[PDB]
């Protein structure tokens, strides 16, 4: 299992020690407060009221927690995933990333605390 | 070995000549272009941007190629499977199917060309 | 057999460990999502709607997976090849390459995951 | 080896396929013309006349080519590195980056063409 922080201003994301392998079932729980700019902060689901101006993940809100597995495209994490299995042909280290528009991470703040573990399978 | 076409609008699926037997190793390669409704077409992985609105296979995108072995649950095929072995207790004729919402196949178009063969074991 | 990934941003492609020899029968299965610039992503068949502006392979769409065998010309791979035998004489290491216009790979993203194996002959 | 281009306007840089490991000896050659905003363009050593207004790399001119390896700090690349060995405890993926002030990449233009290879060691 892995536990750590993902900073909202980290554009390249936080690489974890979890290597997702084919067939793996995983659980993720994410908590905390962060912002893509405003002084207000939001949780791991992001800001449901904010428009998508070119987010790295178009299937989650701005300010949401997302991830990449190996060199996959972004996948929404939000508050977490429960006994979750990746699509076919997706594998590799899990990298956690705050959902924002490329080039605009500089004014972000806060972080999410995240647990990831592999489940019985 | 089997080679044939799977029409996107064929809700029942295309039954192939391949009977999958315990211990069998198979390879599938799929190609072509199809749509679940829009003018655009997609390849065998389907449309990654599209929400799951009640697809026959929740483990693949809308417009992806999937299959049933005998009466198994749906199994993602996508662009294909390389030297793949079925889950415990899965056996019978392989049926190829376009991934869409039941009752909505009528506006589908295009097809995938698919090869299936058995590998050494 | 060989399994690995090829970056859309790499003009040099990915050299594999497969040496294609006269008479060899091979199978390739490719999957994944990549872009040659636009926000959308496409599978290994590429973008069937995009014009050819000087692609390294004129026989496949922009954004498709292609290959070279030794010092051959580019050969389309797309989603894969099923028990495929090459054009006469062709031989040498297989290099996998993303199909784009030379000099323009700078805005490319994503990758394809590929399995290659030799079949019986 | 890796071959490609690095867009001047990409704040996140260009993540190559090269993973730098302890002991590796690498060569990089970079060419081309790019700008941090003005209509003029400069080569990979950037603009020797331009003041540092908060560059991501203080050891290179604005408009220069630099890199990170894994999560290292920025390392000047300029026109390239000849049979180069990294500092102790530096390792990981090579990301190439245009040297500009954070939050100001949006008006940049052009790119550098870059080759990276591992040398014998
Ligand atoms: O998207 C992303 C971005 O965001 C920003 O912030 C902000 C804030 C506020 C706002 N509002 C509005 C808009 C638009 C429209 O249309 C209306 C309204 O937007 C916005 C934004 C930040 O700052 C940045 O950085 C980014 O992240
Ligand atoms: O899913 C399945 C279905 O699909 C359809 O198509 C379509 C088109 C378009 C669209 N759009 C949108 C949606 C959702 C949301 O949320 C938004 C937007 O969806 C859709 C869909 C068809 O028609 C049918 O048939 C089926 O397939
Ligand atoms: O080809 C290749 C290339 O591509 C690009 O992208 C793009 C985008 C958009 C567009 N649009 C149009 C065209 C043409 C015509 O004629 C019209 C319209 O194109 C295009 C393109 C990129 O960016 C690059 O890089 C390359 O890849
Ligand atoms: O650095 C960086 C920046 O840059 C800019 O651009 C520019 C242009 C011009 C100029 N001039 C001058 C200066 C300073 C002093 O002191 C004097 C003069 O600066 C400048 C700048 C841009 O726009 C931005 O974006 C950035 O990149
Ligand atoms: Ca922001
Ligand atoms: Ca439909
Ligand atoms: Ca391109
Ligand atoms: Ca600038």
């Amino acid at each position: 299992a892995w536990k750590g922080e993902v900073l909202a201003n980290n554009e390249a994301g936080q690489v974890t020690s979890i290597i997702y392998n084919p067939g793996d079932v995983i659980t993720i729980v994410a908590a905390g407060w962060a912002s893509y700019g405003p002084t207000q902060k939001w949780g791991p689901q992001g800001d449901r009221e904010h428009p998508d101006q070119g987010l790295i993940c178009h299937d989650a809100f701005c300010g949401a927690l997302v991830m990449k597995i190996g060199n996959s495209g972004t996948i929404p994490v939000n508050t977490g995933l429960f006994r979750w299995v990746a699509p076919n042909n997706v594998q590799g280290a899990i990298t956690l990333i705050y959902n924002d528009v490329p080039g605009t991470y500089g004014n972000n703040s806060g972080s999410f605390s995240v647990n990831i573990g592999k489940d019985q399978s």
